[PDB]
């Protein structure tokens, strides 16, 4: 008894797909959704409908005003601002800040007040919220704490891989680069973008050498390993799935068998869930749907001696994350409400 | 005696290309351009460097403040009001209007009040403003219009091509269908598209069902097949040229054959540069670049009897449609400016 | 009151996916298959892991050198010749010929030389063999045909349709178009296409325009409809499914939504399961997996008066034929086993 | 004086674009063509068509069943069997192997038998024959070397930069990914592929993982970076043009502007026309046409510290290599003659 009831903010992509997630894990029942730049009867469409991750597997339709999803009806609202959605009367306790918008403490804070919602959880990196990856400090988790961060996509695929080596042959210093499927944020042509101009230029005919922080956001989640790592991006025609290439230098004199020993050894134990391994000839669409955080891809991985070698690993930077966002939630509601 | 002297707002890709389309004519002298998104600085980098059609030809620089192409110095703004860009400062007489905001003739007439733009030249589809297609309704156009109308990229390919079966055979009725590339109007992944919810699919994995006003509008530019035409359209993965597929019937007799040596006449003939003419083994990429509005296609066209044909023709659904742009220019500054 | 036993000759993307349909409808069990590119090992990869289907729902391994799935024991072989197959060891009556290099009754006759196979199922469409479509003549088979083909996937999508709108409205004329997917005959790049230039270019970059005789092939399966039926294709850049576009004059006159009627009942009536209707903002996407023949979508097509109409349908171009190839056998062992 | 006669076995994709960058350069000229599967019709329209690089520049025609581009003829053969062609008669001194089937110093003299062809050069790397990166180790050829190769695409692009590193600041130990666009080699959807399943999966919906032996290549061409040196490929959904992703270990300490100003200087210097030096915010289409081998991203290249850095470059792995062989064969008709 007693599950965690949740509401989104932000229906974007990695806000649907979250939903997906919920109804799979069954963990936590959301209660509420909001966003005002997609109508009610628009929102069963795109939950039903989905290019990447085919149809819902399950039951979605319309009572009265409310979604019903596999038998569980949930609340909309469409207000433009975050503030002026009332998170009580759904019954909502935790709210998913997705639209990437309010991505700091003081503008998440706009959910908690006149007592509506009590944690945020941001689903991107942020400056001042607190970041979060449950293969490593899930546990850093105080319950004083109300707006968090589950970081980004990347992190959560570096930051348990970099844990497993570190932890078991130490990360001296490493450069890290993800071969990144496109993301909503990108053109479909040649398209504006004052800022990053890369960023603008057409998706599927361009490799774009764009850039993350989410490398460097890995001391944030594993402090043994700040300022050790960092790595860029390259953006590919791909619509979904990504990999990580880590290339670093070990403090223990291990060849890759003792590698892929060590990593088989996480994937099962403490990891498993998190971290996968696999030793079989997959490629960016035997992914789709894979719940786990990163897949070692033990074949591609090449070791030029025992202190530097190149590892890769797997990842959907949609629903891989999607379901570490459900995770983090399941934690929470363990420690605040028990 | 003079070229005309053009200005451009919307610095979008059917109006960045309409510019790298004046270039190469050399019938009329870009002054000034505007938009309050894309800065200097950006306008360079997005005019130098193009995913579809290359490079630029050419030195495109910065001089004294404003933007410099070939020896030639082009005037830029930011202006959000198109009532406050000073066409009558930079010396534009001629505007194109490729914003997608403006269509009504008092719409477009914000440019010309208060001593500035003489004729407005709106780069789509309007419901109020005389359309006309170049090599069509050309000559029909009236010195005592201040708006006037290009139509869409696809119906500047199917009325030419319209027009030479109407003159020869005299088309009944007819449906057509245009596999056409996607735009910048669609989404790289599953995203809000509240009004076409298909356009808001993810463009790249989907082939998407549109609907376009291309073909009833071909009997607003020939009169005598008004009403007789209508069809709706397909959004594929391609980022550039599309493809009308014309689906019609015949008053006349006809022999493929004749209808081949009837469009070959008409390519050579008066509608040189408009209308062309192949039977080679073309495929989309054939045709990037191409300055013609319609390239019949003799083998790929089919043939049910002498009556109820299949014509296939493509066209360069951003540039082909851009070098229109200018050319009606010629013809105005011909009427409009003498 | 029995099951076909079933083998398989050429394990392309046709062969893999019939196997997919037979565990999937459970009617018929595969017993065998051949293809002398591809050995037992490499089988099992090609059928667990596959990029447009995702990855194989139920178990498939291998046991005492025979591929094993959900139980059932398959025999492999790698004979490039056919006749060299030992379709009677391996107890297989049906055997599905998806090489290509065998479509005529006579290089069909392989399997069935010296009492082996009892009938030959032709995945590709045949210029001797007795085609035939699923809900159109399944009933016109003879139990004393040797060889006997499926049409072409193509085929199969607007025959079913054609034998609703013409069997109640008539078509006097109509011709035909699909926007189909790239199939394995295709090139990645720009490469060596000696009989058909078009198809040996950049598969990816390009909008291919193809002849095929699918569309006159409908009077093999509606007599009716000889001469009367014939059209083209059209290759995009998607993985699969595609559209058939049919532009049809009709006698019996008939308003957009009359029609829409027609084609509800069909589905609901003797075709509930070759015949699909639906009325969603569907994508190409949409339709991966399907097991219908045809899914007409309303919002699509559209009608130019009453008796000249387009219409549009979707169809699994991989899946949905495979499905139709399962059904056939099944259909065939009730015959002969009858 | 005298220009280097040239002739081109396997007219593929490789072969194709050397003949391209031969009129283009007009160096060298091709007297000689030679591949079974095309004939001199089909020879012409993949000249004039290329889904990458466009139509050639140039008049070519037919004389006399006989090739003519820009005036030159050159003569076409159809022999299977390379010792059957009249290298002699044709007068083509220097051969392009650009089929993979001979790569050998055994297997490629058949070019060379009684009295032809008087060198020998290998598109693709070797293993016996000495390997050749103009800029590099063009300068270590022999006038008695009667066959040679070029190495690979990727290798002529990761050399021209680690040679630069190596020598200014020394690579102690180095590891390199290329996000490589697809080849020929691979297939549209998932195919047979014995030797390396990966690559069997459907080209443009999969990143692939695969091995490219054009890392410790460069430990041939540089020995002092041999074993010192070494990596793989992930395969991307484009069409062409590729990247290099180096991470390495610098034996002095280097900051990034010391690192910038490094590759400006040798881009301008002895590698100009080889290396290129950008700070452009470019992407991959940028580059379709480069006749450079490799093109260094100094936005996109990161450095973790003075010693442990992260360097991107561009290179055309079609046209860019293609002008290398041409450059490859100008220098030896030089050293051959003296």
């Amino acid at each position: 008894m007693s599950r965690a009831k949740v509401g989104i903010n932000g229906f974007g992509r990695i806000g649907r797909l979250v939903l997906r997630a919920a109804f799979l894990k069954n963990t936590v029942d959301v209660v509420s959704v909001n966003d005002p730049f997609i109508d009610l009867e628009y929102m069963v469409y795109m939950i039903k409908r989905d290019s990447t991750h085919g149809t819902f597997p399950g039951e979605v339709s319309t009572e009265n005003g409310k979604l019903k999803v596999n038998g569980k009806l949930i609340s909309v609202h469409c207000e433009r601002d975050p503030a002026n959605i009332p998170w009580d009367k759904d019954g909502a306790e935790y709210v998913v800040e997705s639209t990437g918008v309010f991505t700091t403490i003081d503008k998440a804070q706009a959910h908690i007040k006149n007592n509506r919602a009590k944690k945020v959880i941001i689903s991107a990196p942020s400056a001042d919220a607190p970041m979060f990856v449950v293969g490593v400090n899930e546990n850093s988790y105080e319950k004083s704490m109300s707006v968090v961060s589950n970081a980004s996509c990347t992190t959560n695929c570096l930051a348990p891989l970099a844990k497993v080596i570190h932890d078991k042959f130490e990360i001296v210093e490493g450069l890290m680069t993800t071969v990144h499927s496109f993301t909503a944020t990108q053109k479909v042509v040649d398209g504006p973008s004052s800022k990053l101009w890369r960023d603008g230029r057409g998706a599927m005919q361009n490799i774009i050498p764009a850039s993350t922080g989410a490398a460097k956001a890995v001391g944030k989640v594993i402090p043994a390993l700040n300022g050790k790592l960092t790595g860029m991006a390259f953006r590919v025609p791909t619509p979904d799935v990504s990999v990580v290439d880590l290339t670093c230098r070990l403090g223990k004199g291990a060849s890759y068998e003792e590698i892929k020993a060590a990593v088989k050894a996480a994937a099962s134990g403490p990891l498993k869930g998190i971290l996968e391994y696999t030793e079989d000839e997959v490629v960016s669409s035997d992914f789709v749907g894979s719940t786990s955080s990163s897949i070692f891809d033990a074949k591609a991985g090449i070791s030029l001696n025992n202190n530097f070698v190149k590892l890769v690993s797997w990842y959907d930077n949609e629903f891989g994350y999607s379901c570490r966002v459900v995770d983090l939630i399941t934690h929470m509601h363990k420690v605040d409400h028990a």
